[PDB]
């Protein structure tokens, strides 16, 4: 079998802003996650091939990880914070739908999400 193309970092017809908030989400949430103990299974897509994963690409249609939303962070792709918050949250989801609950990736996830929210909390609060 094949996994799918990643998705892109890039578009050249999409516009593309740098807000404090997206500056946050870089400089802040996404390093402390980077760095956790429990990142490096999201740390690029899911090779399902490598894995030999029953039926990965077929139960998950919008893969995404850290990998991705970090080069799109570092290229401005995204117009939003609420662009790059979705793509965060559809990485955990996915992992919820594809993992039995209380595995052992659904622990790392569940852990990097808490992570996560408590760094959301800390937004400033108005994206300019
Ligand atoms: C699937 C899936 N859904 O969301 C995510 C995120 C995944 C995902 C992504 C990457 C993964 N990588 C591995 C992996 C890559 N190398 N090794 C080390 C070695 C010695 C080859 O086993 C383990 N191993 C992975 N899993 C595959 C499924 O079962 C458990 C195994 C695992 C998880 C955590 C630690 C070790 C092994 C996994 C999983």
């Amino acid at each position: 079998s094949m996994n799918p193309p990643p998705p892109e970092t890039s578009n050249p017809n999409k516009p593309k802003r740098q807000t404090n908030q997206l500056q946050y989400l870089l400089r802040v949430v996404l390093k402390t996650l980077w760095k956790h103990q429990f990142a490096w299974p999201f740390q690029q897509p899911v090779d399902a091939v490598k894995l030999n994963l029953p039926d990965y690409y077929k139960i998950i249609k919008t893969p995404m990880d850290m990998g991705t939303i970090k080069k799109r962070l570092e290229n401005n792709y995204y117009w939003n914070a609420q662009e790059c918050i979705q793509d965060f949250n559809t990485m955990f989801t996915n992992c919820y739908i594809y993992n039995k609950p209380g595995d052992d990736i659904v622990l790392m996830a569940e852990a990097l999400e808490k992570l996560f929210l408590q760094k959301i909390n800390e937004l400033p609060t108005e994206e300019t």
